[PDB]
């Protein structure tokens, strides 16, 4: 036997893409790593520090280092993150981001970290070779959108935009016939061939992936093992999984008004619906939605933003809706405590867009899962949950993402009717999966095994 000793802690630096949606998960990962004693240097612009710094739970070990984003052609005056731009400024922000290379080179030279985590900064490997650190290309998304998009096995012609049936065809070798985009959904993958600064996106991501020592993904073998294996083979790189790195669930009690309203109903009977804080619907689609909920005859709590055009949610509701729904249903256009609502024992169904966080809140809950995705990562997550694992159902679509009230109602009723065979299938499968994903230590073991891989 060699004697025990206390393995020495790592210093890890992170330079994530300058979006609140990229930085926040890097911080949550930082917290899990610092919890185990490791040191983390996170490089970010000051507006991000201002908005997100509160998320750092271990300031003795997690330090923030400011990175001034240069001014360039096309860039709004004070802009440091994607929160400060419209989609017409995407390339200035990318060019500006790439122009932070000198300022981060200096910081990394000064900090001398063991490992650096990055995503969109494909020039970080060049610096690794200079300064002598290892790199992980850490992706805060699911493996499937990575596997189906920018891999060597997909030819992406550099002169013209990609076409619908090209985008719709998975790369050769892609290990699923279920977790795929159908027809017009392919269009949502268009970003893979787009421009993103001086270069196209696929060139940047191909370089990030090819240049790293390991690929990191915010996911699990149990859900996306084959996808991870596929990526590994495509880039000839190891793939380290962190697990989903979910933040500490907000405790704090539920607003008295909503709790009393929910207590009016039988256990596991209310349908809750939210598509997260980004998305906003067209007025007619919003009206199909609420009517779809009326048709179910079930009680319902809808937390959606007022649609484009309207002055409030009340204004947007079709004629007579409030009167005939009365007790049964709420349509709230402001912020709600999503977590505490889903945990109310009266809630029994969650209708969501299958964004990353909502996917995981769904999988970990006791409610049945109904899915209405918009973006490529959301559709792919949805295929995983509804087609492949069958722990959820997905609402059918049409042109432009349209969903019928008939289909929305049918889906909700299909999982809430006690005699529905589809509903029993998804309920039992969901319970099997939940049991695996909350078995004690499951998340911590992902983190601890991730750290072990970092040590190599």
């Amino acid at each position: 036997r060699m004697p025990e000793f206390e393995k020495s802690k790592l210093h890890i630096a992170m330079y994530p893409w300058v979006a609140m949606g990229h930085i926040t998960p890097f911080i949550h990962l930082a917290n899990e790593l610092a919890k185990r004693g490791h040191s983390i240097s996170i490089l970010l612009p000051q507006k991000a520090l201002l908005q997100l710094g509160h998320n750092n739970l271990y300031p003795d070990l997690i330090k923030f280092h400011l990175v001034t984003v240069p001014q360039v052609d096309g860039l709004p005056p004070g802009a440091e993150t994607a929160s400060d731009i419209d989609i017409t400024a995407k390339n200035p922000l990318a060019i500006a981001f790439d122009a932070t290379s000198e300022q981060v080179e200096t910081l990394l030279h000064s900090l001398k970290p063991d490992i650096v985590f990055y995503d969109f900064a494909d020039w970080i490997p060049k610096l690794a070779a200079q300064i002598g650190f290892k790199t992980v290309c850490y992706n805060v998304i699911c493996a499937s959108v990575m596997a189906i998009g920018i891999v060597p096995a997909r030819h992406i012609p550099k002169d013209r935009p990609l076409t619908e049936q090209e985008l719709m065809e998975p790369p050769r070798g892609y290990p699923s016939s279920t977790v795929v985009l159908r027809g017009q959904e392919a269009l949502t993958l268009s970003f893979i061939g787009m421009d993103y600064g001086a270069t196209k996106f696929d060139v940047r991501i191909t370089a990030s992936m090819q240049g790293c020592d390991a690929i990191g993904i915010r996911t699990c073998r149990e859900l996306e093992g084959p996808m991870c294996d596929y990526l590994s083979a495509q880039y000839n790189k190891p793939v380290f999984l962190s697990g989903p790195v979910l933040p500490e669930t907000p405790k704090g009690p539920l607003e008295e008004k909503w709790d009393s309203w929910l207590n009016k109903f039988k256990p596991k009977s209310v349908v809750y619906c939210a598509f997260g804080s980004q998305m906003i619907l067209q007025k007619n689609q919003f009206q199909e939605l609420v009517l779809g909920f009326e048709m179910t005859g079930l009680p319902f709590f809808i937390a959606l933003s007022k649609p484009h055009g309207a002055d409030s949610v009340e204004e947007a509701l079709p004629d007579g809706f409030l009167e005939r729904v009365g007790d049964r249903g709420v349509v709230h256009g402001g912020w709600v405590q999503q977590t505490q609502i889903l945990n109310h024992p009266s809630v029994g169904c969650f209708v969501s867009h299958c964004g990353f966080g909502s996917m995981w809140e769904s999988l970990l809950s006791e409610s049945q899962i109904v899915l209405v995705p918009r973006l490529a990562d959301q559709i792919l997550n949805t295929r995983l949950l509804a087609e492949e694992l069958k722990v959820a159902v997905e609402v059918e679509r049409g042109d432009m993402g349209w969903f019928s009230k008939e289909d929305l109602s049918k889906a909700i009723k299909s999982v809430m009717d006690e005699d529905s065979e589809v509903g029993k299938l998804v309920k039992q499968n969901h319970a099997k999966w939940k049991e695996t994903l909350v078995s004690p230590g499951f998340m911590d073991n992902y983190i601890d095994n991730f750290i072990q891989q970092l040590y190599q």
